C-alpha cells in the first residue's frame, strides 16, 4: 500500500483524491489517510501531491515510519 506522510498535516490539498481509481483516500481530519486493505498500489497519487507527502509503504523515510500504522489507525485497523 501507499501511505500519506507528514507533509498533509496543515495542507490537505487533495489533489490525490481525484487521480485514485479505487477513491480509497479518505479524510482522517488532520490529514488524509489511504486505506491499506484498498490501495491497489498504481502510484498514480504520488506525483499529484503537491507538498510530496505520499509515498510506497517500502519506501517511507525513516523518520516518517510512525505514518504507516497512523493510516492504519485511522483505516480503522
Ligand atoms: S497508490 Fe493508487 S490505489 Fe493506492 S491510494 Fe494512490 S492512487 Fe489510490
Ligand atoms: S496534501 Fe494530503 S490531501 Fe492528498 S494531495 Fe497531498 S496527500
Amino acid at each position: 500500500p501507499h501511505v500519506i506522510c507528514e507533509p498533509c498535516i496543515g495542507v490537505k490539498d487533495q489533489s490525490c483524491v481525484e487521480v485514485c481509481p479505487v477513491e480509497c483516500i479518505y479524510d482522517g481530519g488532520d490529514q488524509f489517510y489511504i486505506h491499506p486493505e484498498e490501495c491497489i498500489d498504481c502510484g498514480a497519487c504520488v506525483p499529484a501531491c503537491p507538498v510530496n507527502a505520499i509515498y510506497p509503504e517500502e519506501d517511507v523515510p525513516e523518520q516518517w515510519k510512525s505514518y504507516i500504522e497512523k493510516n492504519r489507525k485511522l483505516a480503522g485497523l
